[PDB]
């Protein structure tokens, strides 16, 4: 599936993701710059997070319960699209999704 | 990834689905029985319906607006853990996944 990344200091990546990647995954492994796993996917660093661009927050679906608890607890505010890019994990109805990497 | 299909009736069904089956194709590849894709994954028929369980329910999200007007309209009943199995794609984070299948 096609995955977007907003850098909204210099465009948009595009990346071609395969199924059962993680979001994190994608991103680390193209070179999307501002998406670190530090703990690996465990929610604890909060470092690979992300913001859906509202048309797709409904179809990826709120944060996970742990996420939830994170990004409530660690930095920024989050709103509906916040999430784990670590807890998100493409599919085919993801084809096209558009995620903003909050940047410095 | 692992996925239990409840007959309330009879059992669980256990499955070994691959990332990227939605798990309507899990269901009907496997002999699952009251899963039906009349309309083929379309978000018309709503004869692929099933009830997410327990945990579940935040790790797969909430029913897609597709799914909650066709749900709505068709007077179909809806909980929290009501998707059309057709609109949910097995991922990694799904393993163990139980849903319910609405039988007769
Ligand atoms: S990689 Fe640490 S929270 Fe996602
Ligand atoms: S197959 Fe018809 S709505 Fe799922």
């Amino acid at each position: 599936p096609r995955v977007v990344f907003i850098d909204e200091q210099s465009g948009e990546y595009a990346v071609d993701a395969q199924d059962g990647q993680s979001l994190m995954e994608v991103a680390t492994q193209n070179g999307v710059p501002g998406i670190v796993a530090e703990c690996g996917g465990s929610s604890v660093c909060a470092t690979c997070r992300i913001e859906i661009e509202d048309a797709w927050v409904e179809i990826v679906g709120e944060a996970n319960p742990d996420e939830n608890d994170l990004l409530q607890s660690t930095g920024e505010p989050m709103t509906a699209g916040t999430r784990l890019s670590c807890q998100v994990f493409i599919d085919p109805s993801m084809d096209g999704l558009i995620v903003r990497v909050p940047l410095p």
